[PDB]
């Protein structure tokens, strides 16, 4: 009768062939016998095939599980974070089986332990390089856009109209000094708006604003689709002029992301749709972070996010942890930009550098670009403005002094 | 102020050409506001591309939200129940663009609505007309088995990890003598080093097609080939090739379009698990309800639907199971009915409730216990479900049927 065979030191074990997970939970019933069953319900206790508790914390006594959850457990409430050992050989380099064993049928149905949130993942080297990880990253986008030194200035095109109309104004924010326009995470392949009719349109657009410009310039295309379709639909963006892709990570999976990273010629970021479905509770279901992390290791060069500003669902601290996930290092795999998207404009820029610490960040305003009142062009001028006045350590307000478009967007 | 234009009457629609959607929501501010917002974050209003509310019901007004969401937004805090028809032309019959707009980023980041449950979607005829749904269904897979008029018995190979194919093969074959119909991989045990696909089909085939000899009757080995995306047809391949003669794919974590995939390629049956589904399911009040979920794994073109099932240490309430049983077995345009299987607390024991429960014989069960660890072993524990199954058959209770049969009277002396 042994518990305690699902209790390790991490210092007696192999840490090169373990996952180490941090898990939230609230257990029923005696605390050690809750994780053992936690342990074996997520595993097995074979010394091989079995995860471990390699630390815990009882944080506090509950008087009550902090969501209702139909159990027939009786006992002591308590909150508790975890940490496990998980050994890597029960699913081995692949992102579907991971995800099995870590937020599975045992993560989330241990009779004793209702409530559970996976908090972090961390891979050791040994696991990590039977990835490949993203192929472009931070350092291969900016050697696209030659921009260096400041962050990256992505907008999407509104509305969302035929390939020749959002073309011009797409060509107008390229002009006024905007890198990257995109396709909105909902505008894929469909009747009014073909991946083919709108790739060739804005190709034609990127190129001749590139030559206007002097300067690189990315059209953004949106391939979210059946899985059998991504390569096809890469092959048909790419021949049109689009060099960067927008796939929604999680809709299409993760597996599906790595596979067309492999196969891609160009950057492809990745958007935000689903992962609040199951990452909004402050104590139940999988931390945004994780998500950020593994839509790196299946090979996102960029990922959009939610960002900062009070009208943003997702608090602060958790935006910056996700922030961190793109940048920092994990083995050889390349960090990815992160793009939090929050309620900003040429006005938040200084306040996003700040929260933010360095220029690794893509930024998207998400008024006074193209709903600046000079048009699109001199929405895109303010936001460059606005980055210069930045540089100079100057305010806002006393750069916009002398320079128009900046005062229109101070105007209002 | 053009709030109006996100509310339309059902009957000024062609309902042909949308979706019916059902939300739960907590909104703040103005009600019909909130809801029009929710409505074209979630789309656009143009004719054509804009999602619309056709009904909604107040259900109360709340002191406070019923999870504390991070939000900006202040006024009065109310329930609500909405129906909104979404047009389809706007994402097609493509499962990641389905659910890219009606739980995405619109959904769940509308300013004014922090707290949003999706409880249904409704699919017209035309949409579900671009789908294929499953190759075989509920017919399909009582035609392999012969398996007329009765459940059918499934059985988890056990202990679940860490054996030799040859150790998981000899269980495995005691259980189908002793009356199973279905063998199965643990859903946590793919293809692995100590036990390759390759390997244990070969040794599963063999004893599945020894059974068939000794026992007359069909029987089923389920492997599951969960795997990268672009492994899945090869895993296919080589289970099929080997004596699998159904496949079992864990559905969220591969992905549903990829499921989509793998069942127009697919030779054999094809059977979901449940893992990862709980993270976004489990809110009384907020994510996706799991009814959902299991109606897209039929749509994708699942044959069999593992999921939570009775038994009152089953951490889902029972009118949620009995409403995921339904989405696998109603009409759903020319859609093949799908196979529940819930799989809860159960034994030789527990199969009357269940049959009770749903009403009908169409559905897997799954001992959890009683089978494997009969204790006279494997064969015996797989015998006394088919005696209980008898039992049932005859009117007659477990008890006075047991008071006959050795196998079934050990379980009741448990």
């Amino acid at each position: 009768e042994d518990v305690k065979g699902f209790f390790a030191s991490r210092e007696s074990l192999d840490m090169e062939q373990y996952l180490v997970l941090d898990y939230y939970l609230e257990s029923v019933g005696d605390i050690e016998t809750a994780l053992a069953h936690f342990c074996s319900e997520q595993s097995t206790f074979r010394l091989v095939h079995a995860a471990k508790v390699i630390d815990y914390e009882v944080i506090e006594e509950l008087e009550q599980l902090s969501y209702p959850v139909k159990h027939s457990e009786t006992g002591k409430i308590h909150a508790c974070r975890v940490t496990i050992a998980h050994p890597h050989c029960n699913f081995g380099p692949k992102i579907p089986n991971l995800l099995t064993a870590v937020c599975g049928e045992g993560t989330y149905f241990t009779p004793g332990v209702p409530v559970v949130k996976l908090m972090d993942i961390h891979f050791p080297d040994t696991y990590l390089a039977d990835f490949e990880g993203p192929k472009f990253g931070i350092e291969g986008l900016r050697d696209i856009l030659n921009a260096h030194g400041r962050p990256i200035f992505f907008g999407v095109v509104k509305p969302n109209l035929s390939p020749g109309e959002f073309a011009e104004i797409a060509y107008q924010s390229w002009l006024g000094g905007l890198d990257i326009a995109k396709d909105d995470e909902m505008l894929a392949d469909v009747t009014w708006s073909s991946i083919e009719e709108r790739a060739a349109h804005l190709g034609k657009a990127r190129r001749k604003a590139e030559a206007e410009t002097g300067e690189p310039k990315i059209y953004l295309a949106n391939i979210t689709d059946e899985v059998d379709s991504l390569m096809e639909k890469h092959d048909v963006a790419v021949r049109n002029g689009a060099n960067a892709l927008l796939i929604n990570a999680l809709p299409v999976g993760l597996s599906a992301v790595r596979m067309l990273s492999n196969y891609t010629q160009v950057p492809l970021i990745g958007h935000f749709p689903f992962i609040a479905s199951f990452s909004r509770m402050e104590k139940y279901g999988i931390h945004s972070k994780v998500m950020t992390k593994l839509q790196r290791l299946a090979g996102l060069d960029a990922v959009i996010m939610p960002g900062f500003g009070d009208r943003v669902m997702t608090p602060e601290e958790e935006v910056l942890e996700n922030v961190i996930e793109c940048t920092k290092p994990m083995g050889r795999i390349k960090p990815c930009l992160p793009v939090p998207g929050g309620s900003d404009s040429a006005l938040t820029l200084q306040t996003v550098y700040e929260k933010v610490g360095n220029v690794d960040f893509g930024f998207v305003p998400g008024r006074g670009v193209f709903g600046h009142p000079m048009g699109p062009k001199a929405g895109a001028k303010s936001i460059r403005q606005a980055w210069e006045a930045i540089e100079q350590g100057i305010s806002i307000e006393t750069w916009a002094e002398t320079h128009p478009e900046l005062q229109a967007m101070v105007d209002q």
